[PDB]
């Protein structure tokens, strides 16, 4: 029980992330859009080796 | 009709979408191009179960 | 003739367009990489129909 | 040879390129950006005629 | 030792990469959306040649 809350609170000591402050959005669209591209360029890659 | 007029202010009350003030237009920039972006992955992977 | 000046100055008048003033470019960009996106988006379809 | 220089310097006097100035990488990126989704557009149009 | 110390040096002292300050974010999603576009771009003309 006591582990478990502790294991929570580490689980989210250890948990973190950080964008630019004033490119906030901007760095969220970067987070969004290239994981989205990345996908599909990875996606065509699969393609490509299909297609071969 | 009373009810219709609660239910359309109710309706309004339950709705609400919220983006970054500053990063306004990012904010919808990520709105738009990753919902396109997301439209084409998904598509894709139609393509790709299609090809398979 | 007249008319035809008329109509130009009414053409313009009903004519408008209006962005965000400090996410001009960023308007810009939607109204840019959104169209491009969307018209393959569509395209995609085209070739999704033409794949079924 | 005077000629050649008067040449380049009206080559320079002739080109001109201008973009935002706070957005301007976001003019860059509208710029690059754009380019590629609109050589992708073209790309899938060549695609679609031999589709078809 | 002292060499590759020195070559280390050479090496940080040979490496640079500047973007924009303001627009850092900005030119990090430039850097990142174009690269993907640009390798799908190369891809797709990839398809094309083997389509073709």
């Amino acid at each position: 029980m006591e582990k478990v809350q502790y294991l929570t609170r580490s689980a989210i000591r250890r948990a973190s992330t950080i964008e630019m402050p004033q490119q906030a959005r901007q760095n969220l669209q970067n987070l969004f859009i290239n994981f989205c591209l990345i996908l599909i360029c990875l996606l065509l890659i699969c393609i490509i080796v299909m297609l071969l």
